[PDB]
């Protein structure tokens, strides 16, 4: 509950300055607690970063399982793309820190990993029904088509929120990413 | 000359540690000279990787550029993501500490995007090019189309040559990508 305060401010925080440019001392002061009261519920800066990325990756997960428990193929991708740029779109500053985190925390790495993996073996499992079905080419290995489709949905994303040169334009990337996928699963 | 065998000794530790577990007196001792001597060509380990990612960032857009002063269209692609394939497969340690440094290093990040910016808009011209010809349908803004498989080789490309879990076999990876290329430029 101080822990929410933490982790509330370090996300305000974020959207201004890197983690480097937090200290500690910030986040005890924005949560309206002592520096040694901090240290109770995270042993470090990054453990906050590390929490607060565990909540954006699992707001994500959750909600690529709502949709999977039930339109034509394309707007069948493009509602659980649209899943992915909604949740990190708004946790834009979380989502780029946790990014960057990566090259340097062992944890966040791991946390990044697990879900993508996660998120990976759903796609090839849906591309696999699609040619189950008839629907779709049997082309490349569904498991690779989908790491390669999921690779370019995570950076293109991370570069479109972080206004990166060179990026798509965030009001241009759900129907590019939609048009690559629909194209590379359903094409010969 | 001793500036080579600087090059030379960071590229090969760069194999085995990261850059924060390589130091200055680790570079200089491989280079067969004296700290100060090393700062007399560098002001930092830093500015080494970032002489190192010149070179390998340079290189891919010579040989991309040879291949532009000159097969079905498939194999036009593959011959170019094969310039990137090989030229940063080659250079594993330097591209793979080269990515992690975008997020710390101002210049590394400029001189990354400087280069992504010219070959996403050499992508584009191609594209157009085969637009002008009938050969490819006018679906996605080339230049869109081009930023999203650009980023997409950029980050599959790094995570094959890192081993990242998850990631495309290193020897899936080409024909991966060009079967997603081929049918986002070409199809509907
Ligand atoms: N970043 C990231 C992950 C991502 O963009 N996706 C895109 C959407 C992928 C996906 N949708 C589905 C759907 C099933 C039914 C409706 S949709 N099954 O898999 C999950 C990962
Ligand atoms: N990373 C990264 C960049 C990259 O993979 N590519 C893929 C190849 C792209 C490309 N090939 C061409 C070609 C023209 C003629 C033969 S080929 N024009 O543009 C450049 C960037």
């Amino acid at each position: 509950d101080r822990e929410l305060a933490i982790l509330a401010t370090a996300e305000n925080l974020l959207e201004d300055r890197p983690l480097a440019d937090i200290s500690v001392d910030d986040l005890a002061k924005g949560a309206g607690i002592s520096r040694p009261t901090f240290y109770f519920y995270f042993p470090s800066k990054e453990a906050v970063l590390l929490t607060l990325l565990d909540r954006v990756v699992n707001q994500a997960d959750m909600a690529l399982q709502t949709l999977a428990e039930n339109t034509d193929r394309e707007n069948m991708w493009r509602t659980g793309i649209n899943v992915f740029f909604e949740t990190f779109g708004s946790h834009k500053a979380v989502t780029r820190a946790g990014q960057a985190a990566r090259a340097t925390s062992v944890e966040v790495a791991e946390l990044w990993s697990t879900f993508m993996q996660k998120w990976i073996a759903y796609t090839a499992a849906v591309i696999d029904a699609e040619r189950d079905r008839g629907a779709a080419p049997r082309t490349l290995p569904a498991h690779e088509l989908a790491t390669a489709l999921n690779l370019m949905n995570e950076r293109t994303l991370f570069a479109s929120f972080a206004g990166e040169q060179p990026s798509v334009p965030e009001a241009r990337v759900l129907d590019t990413l939609v048009h690559i996928w629909v194209t590379s699963i359903y094409g010969e």
